[PDB]
């Protein structure tokens, strides 16, 4: 039994080999830049533009803890950042001091927010010496560098709103303030439950980590103060790209006359092990990141843990509409893990030997795109849905104005399965068609599912070989629905079998 099927994965294209030289790094109208582009060296910590703190508290930019608009109601208006310095600036010895520093500007809370997984990780998961190097050194150096975030991140950050096709350029070292700030839950009127301003917006301060016994806190806390430790230590050099893009434009797919491009299919492996320099799909949920900063622990949270650069993207990433992607360029690997869910842990550090392009950006692209949630089974095959998704994939993978020579190929698997109701051989086929359409090849992980590989290859290799067209595909999905799903009230056929059925007898 072969343990992957297709085209040769060397065969496939990678970055940023293939992927041309980059225009001049400059801040535009639909690009901010947060650096000194002018004096961005290889190894060098980038210096912040503009020099000095320059702020806006409005509905359109990120809320900034350190803004002289973030005040609080005293028994006359105090400064919440005043406030947040004295609380974090106090010798931590025990897991209450934690808690209290950080209830002390977050009072309305003080009764909402628990605190057993972080006491249970300082006291009952970490050895004395490991608690002692938590409390004496990471958490006075997380809150020194959240302290410096008006030095570090001196220009306002723009939020990436719904329908906006807007990219942010910022240092890692920016990222590692904003990261010890939502941290140490500093972010404003990002907390309650019935908020309207960024009631779209998901979470971004962490106190849902520090909530409840679950085994799998110690392990996302580990993973995190991994992180920390690294960039507080040595200060990261390298900048960092979100992307958010919304298409206008959809195929009609029915007329798309595109053939299917290449496929290597794989049981083994992993996206971000064997997918280097290559797309690297994120199965998301609309808020990005899902449950990240709180109980979640499949695949996206699993990336957001290990590259915990891309959870500063929850800080002004609005919740992605059917047309929209988030894609994101540099995030460095820190850490190591094993198994996934309930069997996730942290295994050990990671020294990421990425290369870095002409921004000095990780050669790291990941595309965040969230499948649809099926309450039903059959719901998947409604016309509708499946246009949903093939539009979502594709939006993922097109990059509007590059050529097919400059796309490396697309580094997927079983997309919105499982929990999410999502069929893995209609997925597959729904991504292959959007790759296609999109003008980029396909390496394809089933994490361990060996018959799956099998029937996709078959599958591919059979409408390949039969000359047909993205549209001629996509006809026989509606066939399918027609057929099998429409009239169905209890399928009889599965819906690869119809296909071969379908393609064999016309
Ligand atoms: C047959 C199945 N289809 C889906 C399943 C769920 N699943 C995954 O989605 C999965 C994804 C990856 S990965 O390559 O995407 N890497 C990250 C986790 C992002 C860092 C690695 C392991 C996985 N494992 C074990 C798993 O069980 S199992």
């Amino acid at each position: 039994d072969k343990k992957w099927l297709g085209t040769p994965i060397e065969e496939m294209r990678r970055m940023p080999r293939c992927g041309i030289r980059l225009p001049l790094l400059r801040p535009s109208a639909n690009h901010t830049v947060t650096i000194r582009v002018d004096l961005l060296r290889a190894g060098e910590v980038p210096k912040p533009f503009p020099t000095h703190y320059k702020d806006l508290w409005d509905n359109k930019h990120v809320k900034m803890p350190c803004s002289e608009q973030n005040l609080y109601p005293v028994e006359t208006a105090g400064s919440r950042w005043e406030l947040i310095q004295t609380a974090l600036l106090n010798k931590f010895t025990r897991p209450q001091n934690l808690k209290d520093a950080i209830l002390k500007y977050n009072v309305a809370y003080s009764k909402k927010w628990d605190f057993t997984a972080l006491i249970d990780f300082w006291d009952k998961v970490l050895e004395e010496a490991e608690a002692q190097h938590l409390y004496q050194s990471i958490l006075p150096d997380m809150v020194k560098i959240a302290l410096c975030l008006p030095n570090i991140c001196t220009q306002p950050i723009p939020l990436l709103a719904a329908a906006m096709n807007h990219s942010i350029t910022m240092s890692q070292e920016q990222i590692a303030s904003l990261l010890a700030n939502a941290f140490f839950c500093t972010f404003p009127r990002r907390n309650a439950k019935m908020k309207s301003e960024y009631s779209s917006y998901p979470d971004i301060n962490f106190n849902r980590l520090f909530e409840g016994r679950s085994s799998r806190k110690p392990e996302k806390l580990k993973t995190l103060f991994c992180y920390f430790r690294r960039v507080t230590a040595a200060a990261p050099t390298g900048l960092v790209t979100f992307t958010r893009q919304s298409l206008e434009d959809f195929p009609e797919w029915e007329r798309c006359e595109k053939p299917l491009t290449r496929l290597h299919v794989t049981y083994e492996g992993t996206i971000e092990e064997n997918g280097q320099g290559m797309l690297q799909v994120d199965f998301a949920n609309r808020f990005v990141g899902g449950g990240v900063t709180s109980a979640g622990l499949v695949q996206e949270e699993i990336r957001f843990l290990i590259n915990p650069e891309l959870i500063i993207s929850r800080l002004f990433t609005e919740v992605l509409d059917h047309n929209e992607c988030l894609i994101i360029t540099g995030t460095e690997q820190y850490s190591e893990y094993t198994g996934y869910a309930e069997t996730y842990r942290w295994s050990r550090s990671h020294e990421d030997g990425s290369e870095r392009d002409d921004w000095q950006r990780r050669c790291t692209e990941i595309v965040a795109i969230d499948a649809l949630h099926f309450r039903r089974y059959l719901d998947q095959f409604v016309p509708e849905k499946m246009r949903r998704e093939l539009n979502k994939a594709y939006c993922g993978f097109l990059r509007p104005g590059v050529s097919s020579e400059n796309l490396s190929a697309v580094a997927t698997g079983n997309w919105g399965c499982g929990a999410f109701g999502g069929d893995a051989r209609l997925k597959a086929l729904i991504q292959i068609l959007a790759a296609a359409a999109a003008e980029r090849d396909v390496v394809y992980f089933t994490f361990g599912d060996s018959e799956l590989m099998r029937d996709i290859y078959s599958m591919h290799i059979f409408l390949t070989e039969r000359k047909l067209t993205v549209g001629d595909v996509y006809k026989l999905l509606l066939r399918y629905y027609n057929e099998e799903c429409r009239n169905c009230s209890t399928p009889d056929i599965k819906l690869y079998p119809f296909i071969y059925h379908a393609v064999e007898s016309c």
